[PDB]
């Protein structure tokens, strides 16, 4: 059994099980391969693990949902498939020749690639924005699994591409508190996660998580990395009110721009209550592109 949103982009079950695959990575959620198609289109097959799959009728009305979702910075989800076997839950988008924002972070040195400067972190930071304001404002669906991992560099416009979106919609109180926990791990669970004994992602917990993303942007470290002080987000906190924000910069980067991203990197972080909405984050954001 395999759906099919549009009929842009066409081919058989048969088709993509005996397609070219190679592992692109594992997760939480599952495990992700590149799949290409016998006329070159490339896809991305990603694999829940299994239990984590909502029953057949709840997933297919949500990721119908999900498939009607499009936007130039998000990538496109084309189909999914359901096997006879309780392993086989598959979620089908397109394939960006991309790079994403962690492996850019932690591993530019090592690779060919120079360090972001300080303008594409802006860019970066506002095609994402844009990408979340659609969600809130027009389609009113949180994201919810917004992490470094899930930003995907390209060099063909546009430059920023965000993945794997909504995927809580789709999965059991098990699939979403693993979700939650490793989120939480890496550091983009927001305060009020912790009052909760099962909390959910939401329009909230987005624009924390997207706060934790610019400080990624800003100081060139990945979220989950703990600091001699400990947290990332604690570390940029304390350095602030010790009157030491600078100091948490790249040093491969200071322009403007960059401390007024810090001003709303840091109301992303505050308490619910004190959270900006997306659309004023993303306005704040592309008025430092003039
Ligand atoms: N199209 C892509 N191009 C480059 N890197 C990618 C691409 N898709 C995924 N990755 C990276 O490969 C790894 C696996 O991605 P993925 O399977 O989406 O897991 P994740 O991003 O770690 N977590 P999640 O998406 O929430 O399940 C991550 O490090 C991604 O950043
Ligand atoms: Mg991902």
């Amino acid at each position: 059994d395999l759906h099919l949103f549009d009929n842009s982009v066409v081919f058989t079950a048969e088709e993509l099980s005996c397609a070219p695959a190679e592992i692109i990575g594992r997760s939480c959620h599952g495990t992700s391969y590149k799949a290409t198609l016998d006329n070159g289109y490339m896809l991305t097959v990603k694999w829940l693990k299994e239990g984590f799959a909502k029953s057949k009728k709840e997933f297919s009305r949500e990721i119908k949902k999900l498939g009607s979702v499009r936007h130039p910075n998000l990538v496109p989800l084309r189909g999914y498939y359901w096997g006879p076997k309780e392993h086989e839950r598959i979620m089908i988008s397109d394939y960006a020749d991309a790079t994403s924002l962690s492996t850019y972070l932690s591993e530019f040195d090592e690779r060919n690639l120079p360090p972001l400067s300080a303008g594409q972190r802006l860019n970066i930071a506002i095609d994402i924005a844009r990408c979340l304001d659609y969600l809130h404002n027009e389609r009113v669906i949180p994201h919810g699994n917004i992490k470094s991992s899930n930003v995907l560099i390209q060099n063909s416009t546009p430059s920023a591409l965000v993945t794997d979106y909504s995927l809580h919609r789709l999965m059991t109180p098990i699939g979403m508190a693993e979700q939650v926990l490793n989120a939480g791990a890496l550091g983009y669970s927001p305060p009020e996660f912790s009052s909760t004994s099962k909390p959910c992602p939401s329009l909230k917990s987005d624009v924390y998580a997207f706060g934790v993303i610019l400080l990624e942007l800003l100081t060139g470290k990945i979220a989950g990395e703990i600091i001699c002080m400990v947290d990332l987000t604690d570390w940029v906190r304390m350095l602030d009110l010790e009157e030491r924000v600078s100091e948490c910069y790249d040093r491969h980067i200071a322009p403007q721009a960059l401390d007024g991203m810090l001003r709303i990197a840091l109301r992303c972080i505050r308490s619910a209550s004190e959270r900006p909405e997306v659309r004023t984050v993303f306005e704040d954001l592309l008025s430092l592109s003039s």
